[PDB]
């Protein structure tokens, strides 16, 4: 594998030991060879426990989920995907490395499309070797693999709101289980019911994980609620696995707004990881997943393809040459290469968007190609009425930083920004000028 040129697809099926015994191998072989070398994390909760994994092995954690006194010495360094790809975009050199691992290869987020984008290319290139780790490499058909012990797989009719009756099998459970809902408010009404009826639950989503997830290990728990984010090496200690089978997804519509569309069916390689949460140990066969839908390729068209090409479009690679997506993912977004490339000027108010500001890729891109410097928040307030954010069936308000109480009313409406109540918190303090 460890040989410039070549991209090998480690697809060993769910809890086979890619992360605890092959990746340990891999990095002993790459130190032994001094191959500058690049192990991507998918998550802070992933980048801990590849710690606990390669103790000893001289490994500089670009991360703070990891409290380690260096020596200086280390030829591999350990990074999330996000990290990688943001230090490619800043100004900052990003060593060109000869063996870059990716862990959970699969992960949908832009930033993880992007990575495999450039590292690929580099590759193409000859100038590297590269390993994707993941059991549902992209196009994966199967939502069944082989697990540690089997699997008891059942079609089910899955509760999406609250329920009096009707769902006795979901109670009546003694055991832990994990379930997969299509969005942070969908799980809040399902957590709700199940509270009422004297249950323990957990919710789980992006922004609440490193601190939520320490609760799945500290105490006692009936349900952990979940949205698609425990697709990514979440190791839990569960006997079911509960799966709607949905996702939302964001679309661009007429190149001018994003939408959250659905709740429509997850592709076979999220099933297949959600499924993946259980049948992990050997020891006791028969855990159960329950599946209330079928399967579907609602990856094409999904905007984290186009806005991985926004994030590739304004990363550096030889000359004006552009980094292509990883053949098997390149077909999911109709684009062409070089379409978003930004001048300087432009390109850092797109990446402070991004890091400070915390937009998603798209919205950031509008802002940043209309000539609007960082700081101009003016653009929070001019869009069209039916641009009007809504809170609690009402318009929303902020003080603008000049003191002024006005509606928020985007000149882009991006989806993302008021999908749930944490999110349209942290844009009023954007939109406000607070950060
Ligand atoms: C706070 C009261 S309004 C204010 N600025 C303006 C000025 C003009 C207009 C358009 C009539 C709106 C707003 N600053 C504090």
């Amino acid at each position: 594998m460890l040989k410039k040129k070549q991209l090998t697809v480690l697809d060993l099926h769910p809890g086979a030991g890619k992360t605890r015994r092959v990746l340990p191998e891999i990095v002993r072989e790459a130190i032994k060879k001094r191959l500058r070398t690049v192990i991507l994390a998918p998550t802070r909760v992933v980048a801990a426990e590849m710690e606990e994994a390669l103790r000893g092995l001289p490994v500089r954690y670009m991360t703070t989920a990891v409290n380690v006194t260096h020596s200086g010495t280390e030829i591999v360094d350990l990074m999330c995907h996000a990290t990688f790809t943001s230090r490619l975009l800043q100004p900052i050199r990003v060593p060109n490395y000869n063996l870059n691992i990716m862990d959970e290869a699969h992960f949908t987020d832009p930033s993880s499309i992007a990575a495999r984008g450039y590292i690929s290319t580099r590759v193409e290139m000859g100038e590297a070797a590269a390993i994707f780790m993941t059991a549902t490499p992209p196009g994966t058909r199967d939502a069944f693999p082989d697990s540690n012990s089997p699997i008891m797989d059942t079609e089910v009719e899955v509760p999406e709101r609250a329920w009096s009756s009707g769902f006795d099998w979901v109670t009546d459970h003694s055991g832990k289980t994990v379930w997969f809902v299509p969005s942070v408010r969908n799980g809040n009404e399902i957590a709700a019911c199940l509270t009422k009826a004297g249950k323990r639950v957990i919710q789980l989503s992006r922004k609440t994980f490193e601190t939520e997830f320490q609760k799945t290990k500290n105490q006692e728990w009936d349900f952990v609620i979940t949205t698609d984010i425990s697709e990514m090496g979440a190791n839990f200690k569960a006997d079911r696995v509960i799966d709607s089978r949905r996702c939302l997804k964001p679309v661009i519509l007429d190149g001018e707004r994003v939408i959250l569309a659905g709740p429509m069916p997850v592709t076979h390689a999220s099933a297949a990881q959600r499924r993946g949460r259980i049948g992990r140990n050997p020891n006791k066969p028969g855990d159960e997943y329950m599946y209330g839908g079928g399967c579907a390729e609602t990856d094409e068209g999904h905007a984290h393809w186009l806005e991985a090409r926004m994030l590739l479009d304004n990363i550096y690679l030889q000359d004006g040459l552009i980094a292509s997506l990883y053949r098997p993912e390149a077909d999911k977004v109709a684009a062409i290469e070089g379409e978003f490339k930004l001048r300087t000027e432009q390109r850092k108010t797109f990446v402070e968007l991004m890091k400070r500001g915390d937009l998603p890729v798209w919205l950031a891109y509008q802002v940043a190609s209309a000539g609007i410097t960082y700081t101009d928040r003016r653009w929070c307030f001019d869009g069209t009425t039916n641009n009007t954010i809504m809170e609690d069936s009402v318009p929303a308000e902020v003080w603008t930083k000049y003191g002024e109480k006005r509606v928020l009313k985007p000149r882009w409406m991006d989806a993302r920004v008021c999908s749930d109540h944490a999110a349209l918190k942290s844009f009023k303090e954007f939109a406000a000028g607070k950060r």
